[PDB]
């Protein structure tokens, strides 16, 4: 059975930084990066179609579908399309920047305002069918579907948002374009996916955590407890937690049956020392 680690978090300063963190926890937030990834799925399929054409002439060798019906007049619409294949084309971090810079580019592509069947028929096939086959991972869903529906689906990529799952990490670390858009799939070739890029820049395949449970415990005090897969998140992300929440965190991790056990301090953002897990006391 696949077993999950324990992690408990005692974290303080300062009132106003802890209620941010509070907000993280609790999944108050709004992810941006996730208004990027689904405008660049509908920027992504818009190209696929034909109804945004680069006007440079340019390859997209993780995808020449992408790029397959030409150029390209000089309108508002193409040329922000090729930002966007900028962008992709360097598998964009994800901060930013390049998340207000995903809907500047979003804004006159002018592809919020389809739209669909407006779409010749044309296109629709070609969207759906890329929809279709890419939909477990642009949907979240675990499994093909036999049936979609073409503008429902592509409704639902327009729909931003609005609250993160709890400790949402990809608002920490940033994740980015490419591999968002490849999700698990082999859609773009040579493009890494989303499993690996999360094991290499949060130490688990899964960026968040579950059976999270938590504690205003003075307002200069937060305790979260939370279970991971398998293993607790980095070293890296844990430090860059307390760099971006300015905080100082205790954490205490505990998996027995692999027998990974610890303490690590992170003030600030810095490393202050790990240790042997005593316990540290609920």
């Amino acid at each position: 059975a696949l077993e999950w680690c324990k992690n408990r978090l005692e974290i303080t300063g300062r009132s106003v930084f802890v209620d941010i963190m509070q907000q993280w926890v609790t999944g108050e937030e709004v992810p941006l990066y996730r208004h990027a990834i689904q405008q660049s799925i509908r920027l992504f399929l818009a190209g696929c179609a034909g109804i945004l054409k680069p006007v440079k002439c340019m390859e997209y060798p993780p995808f020449p579908r992408l790029v397959s019906h030409g150029t390209g007049s000089a309108v508002a619409s193409n040329l922000a399309f090729q930002h966007w294949l900028d962008l992709l084309l360097k598998d964009a971090v994800l901060d930013g920047d390049t998340i207000r810079q995903i809907d500047r580019i979003y804004l006159q592509s002018g592809i919020a305002s389809v739209k669909w069947e407006t779409i010749p028929e044309g296109a629709r096939q070609i969207i759906t069918q890329l929809m279709a086959r890419q939909y477990p991972d642009w949907f979240g869903v675990a499994s093909w579907s036999s049936h979609i529906n073409g503008a429902d689906c592509w409704t639902k990529l327009g729909v931003m948002q609005e609250h993160a799952c709890n400790c949402d990490m990809l608002m920490i670390i940033p994740t980015r374009l490419a591999i968002e858009l490849n999700g698990n799939s082999q859609l773009l070739t040579g493009v890494s996916t989303t499993h690996d890029l999360y094991s290499h820049l949060y130490g688990m395949a899964w960026p968040s955590g579950q059976n999270i449970i938590w504690q205003r415990d003075r307002i200069n005090s937060l305790r979260l407890d939370f279970d991971s897969p398998s293993y607790p998140p980095s070293a890296e992300l844990m430090g860059e937690l307390s760099a971006v929440f300015d905080c100082e965190i205790r954490h205490w991790y505990q998996e027995p049956v692999n027998g990974i056990r610890g303490y690590d301090c992170y003030d600030r953002g810095d490393h202050v020392d790990s240790g042997e897990y005593g316990a540290g006391p609920f």
